[PDB]
């Protein structure tokens, strides 16, 4: 309602901020916040635009574009009289004859919605609806065109019971628009009733058939935008209304293939990811079939790089990325069914002088690998050689998915002798990770780290040569590449193992790993694979590491700490301080406990001078299970390597370990129970108080029907440690837990812990020699399995089996022992006088 010194005092600031200069130009959009403000500000931006049409067209227009961004922070501060006076003036000039005027207009009603959220403008809806059915066109096309934007950022909440439902007079208003006269207004229609496809509104959905049949009328549209969005329903249709889809497939997938070679970059795009949707369907390897022999080669066709991608290397989403993620897809699903139609293909591409045409044709020799991997086996012995010859190739990008299309070979590569493919390949990949071209880089590292995956110990003679070129790698990677880096090295170590674990290699890596380290803040985002990258590290070096494990150990039980801390917080600042990204408590956890596992005795110094049994504490407690999960293992891992910072803690521990003894989450119940058994051995004859809290619950995790064998191993591992140091405890209980115990520790390997297991259930049977009389068939079996005995726990097995063959008799024995195989009753008789 203004005037009129005033606004020409805004006439002139509107003036002034188009000025030729930038020195003038951002000094004044200071004044334009100033009295931003004073809400009567926006009363003359509203004015401006649409009613002072004695101004020219880019200055009114800047005003409402000024507006929108008054509303884009503080619209809370927007005034109801304000806000009704331009909601109001918009809705009006929706249609004005001028396109910028009316394009403003638009753009100003729609962020009035989206922040308005929403049934804070009640008339928007049906008034813009009543618009559609106006006369003229541009008010119309303006109306529609807000409608449409409406749609894609409020689908959601149209859809919601929130607004109640106005969908159900709006979408089938739109479908009858699909008939219009205009090739823009027939788009903007589909467009809108394309965000309801997939929320599967019954708004729609009762009217399929009617979309279907609008939707097959307009798919020979010659206007692109109509095409783009016809395809675009097809494709979502197809996740979800298959039933009414289907009998007109192959109607479809011939306007689709059609419709994939469009001219229009954008409808080709749309009308391939058809083929994308597809295949992850079940009625999809029956339906295309007769198809493949077209899709294929229209499919290939696609994966060239476009001159446009050529000249932006030598985006996220291309026609070539759709196009071949489609063809990896089909191979999955055709296996090697679907070689038929590109073998003879790569024939042709593998070799052909263009280099573009050549890098596509090795891009689909790497898309098809995994579907297609048992059938292209007999054209490998060519092909590998081929593409090792490739990575030299002076094209870059020729060289890059070489390395990518080799890696997906990786498997078939280490199947055979060494020196044949391996070394070959290993040599140049070594060539490419030090490459010029960051791409070729990227690649090759990448492969490199795929190929050690594979390798593992047949990397070993290799080794120097690798660290040689990987440590070098540290003084030219980027950052990018610098990442793929660590995981190389990470799985580097994750390979050969204890292998690394030599003076020489230690002296070329641990310098510019810890130097790395040292540069990077506790907030560096660089933490989060480098954790990884020494975790792996640590554990192969072993005792090794010491020399360098003081600061990786003291930053670690910072980070536990620090997200503990932040963790408390957001218990009562859920508006404050933010929830914590718990992944990095596991990690620290997990690295911790491969320090304590690597280091063994020496870890006592730097657990002594630390919070890390208080933060373990915690850490047993928080709600997410795998956190305790990974905490628990840190605690059988310091009870083994430390016991003595331990001890002063087992009060504690004890109780939740018990409370934490559940079955249902099975890694979590398995270091769990692993921890017990560990601590036991360590506590002695003190564990005593500590025995009936968690036996009872271990007997019946024991006795439990479908239950991991690893679980039920550790089981059976922890009671037998209980009664070696409590028997008096445990050995009461024989009878219940005698069968599954000797039908899990049987067909474990003959190493520390299956000792550790049998010479408590020999000691529980010393000293309750009745438990294992019912079951004895058991202990016989469960013996029988030992290869290599320690010297006293054969005397042990000896005196039982001996001395309870006494306690029935010669022929009671005899008639005992018929139920043995050849293996074991020769076995039992050969090893400890029958």
């Amino acid at each position: 309602k203004p005037d009129e010194q005033g606004l020409q005092q805004i006439l002139q600031l509107l003036k002034e901020s188009q000025s030729p200069d930038t020195t003038i130009q951002r000094t004044v959009q200071q004044k334009l916040e100033q009295l931003n403000q004073y809400p009567d500000f926006n009363n003359y931006l509203i004015f401006v635009l649409t009613k002072l049409k004695s101004e020219d067209e880019p200055t009114r227009s800047l005003s409402g574009l000024i507006l929108k961004n008054n509303v884009k922070a503080h619209f809370q501060n927007f005034p109801n009289g304000v806000t009704d006076f331009i909601k109001s003036e918009c809705l009006n000039n929706i249609g004005d004859s001028s396109p910028l005027i009316r394009a403003t207009v638009g753009i100003l009603i729609t962020t009035i919605a989206s922040k308005g959220e929403l049934q804070n403008w009640p008339d928007l809806l049906p008034k813009l609806c009543s618009l559609l059915d106006s006369e003229d066109y541009n008010t119309c096309e303006g109306a529609f065109g807000a409608l449409q934007k409406i749609c894609e950022d409020s689908a959601e909440i149209l859809d919601s019971d929130v607004l109640d439902r106005p969908l159900n007079i709006m979408i089938p208003k739109f479908l009858q628009f699909f008939k219009h006269s205009s090739p823009k207004i027939r788009s903007h229609a589909v467009a809108c009733v394309n965000q309801f496809i997939i929320s599967r509104t019954q708004a729609l959905m009762l009217h399929i058939d009617s979309f279907i049949e609008n939707l097959f009328a307009l798919a020979g549209d010659e206007e692109p935008e109509v095409r783009k969005n016809v395809c675009r329903a097809l494709v979502m249709l197809l996740e979800v209304r298959m039933d009414r889809l289907l009998p007109h497939m192959h109607n479809i997938v011939e306007y689709m293939l059609q419709r994939t070679q469009d001219q229009d970059e954008n409808v080709a795009l749309e009308a391939c990811e058809f083929w994308l949707t597809l295949a992850e369907q079940p009625i999809c390897k029956d339906v295309l079939v007769r198809h493949l022999p077209k899709l294929i080669p229209v499919l290939v066709n696609g994966m060239k790089y476009s001159d446009i991608d050529i000249i932006l290397l030598k985006s996220d989403w291309n026609l070539r990325k759709c196009s071949a993620a489609a063809l990896d897809v089909l191979a999955n699903v055709y296996r090697d069914e679907l070689l038929p139609h590109i073998l003879p293909l790569l024939k042709e591409l593998l070799f052909h002088h263009e280099w573009v045409v050549k890098e596509s044709g090795i891009l689909v020799l790497g898309a098809i690998a995994e579907g297609c991997m048992q059938g292209m086996i007999p054209y490998l012995p060519e092909l590998i050689p081929h593409l090792i010859q490739c990575l030299s190739d002076k094209k870059a990008l020729v060289r890059s998915i070489t390395c990518w299309t080799l890696s997906r070979y990786a498997h078939w590569v280490v199947s055979q002798p060494p020196d044949t493919y391996l070394k070959p390949l290993m040599t140049e990949l070594l060539k490419r990770i030090l490459d010029s071209n960051k791409r070729v880089q990227e690649a090759a590292c990448s492969a490199f780290a795929t190929l050690e995956e594979e390798a593992c110990t047949e990397l070993v003679p290799y080794l120097a040569y690798i660290l040689d070129t990987l440590v070098f790698a540290f003084s030219k990677y980027q950052h990018k590449n610098l990442l793929i880096l660590y995981d190389a090295i990470g799985t580097l170590a994750d390979s050969v193992g204890h292998h690394l674990n030599k003076p020489e290699y230690i002296q070329m890596l641990m310098p510019p790993l810890i130097q790395k380290w040292n540069m990077l803040k506790d907030e560096d985002k660089d933490l989060f694979p480098l954790l990884e990258c020494l975790s792996s590290v640590a554990t192969a070096l072993q005792s090794g590491f010491l020399p360098y494990c003081e600061p990786v150990y003291q930053r670690c039980v910072n980070l536990v700490q620090k997200t503990l801390a932040q963790a408390m917080l957001n218990n009562a600042q859920p508006d404050q301080y933010e929830a914590p990204d718990k992944d990095f408590m596991i990690v620290a956890l997990d690295l911790l406990s491969g320090l304590a596992e690597g280091l063994g005795g020496n870890i006592e110094q730097l657990v002594a001078r630390s919070n890390i049994l208080t933060l373990m504490y915690q850490c047993m407690q928080d709600k997410m299970p795998e956190v305790r999960q990974s905490s628990f293992a840190l605690l059988g891992d310091l009870t083994k390597a430390c016991f003595q910072h331990v001890k002063p803690c087992i009060a504690d521990f004890m109780p939740i370990l018990g409370t934490n003894l559940n079955p249902e989450f099975i890694s979590v119940c398995n270091n769990a129970t692993w921890a017990i058994g560990e601590i036991s051995i360590q506590m002695g004859i003190e564990m005593q108080p500590y025995i009936p809290m968690v036996l009872h619950q271990l007997v019946e995790i024991i006795n439990r029907p479908n239950t991991p064998k690893t679980l039920l191993e550790n089981t059976a591992i922890t009671i037998g440690r209980l009664g070696y140091v409590c028997p008096q405890e445990v050995a009461p209980m024989l009878q219940q837990f005698i069968r599954p115990w000797c039908t899990s520790l049987r067909n474990i390997r003959d190493n520390e812990e299956k000792d550790s297991a049998f010479r408590g259930i020999c000691t529980m049977i010393s000293v309750n020699p009745s438990g294992v009389i019912q079951d004895f068939i058991f202990f016989c079996d469960a013996v029988a399995s030992w290869i290599n005995p320690k010297d006293d726990l054969r005397d042990m097995f000896c005196k039982i089996l001996h001395g309870f063959k006494n306690q029935v008799g010669d022929e009671n024995w005899r008639r005992f022992s018929d139920q043995f195989p050849l293996p074991l009753k020769e076995r039992l008789a050969a090893f400890y006088g029958v």
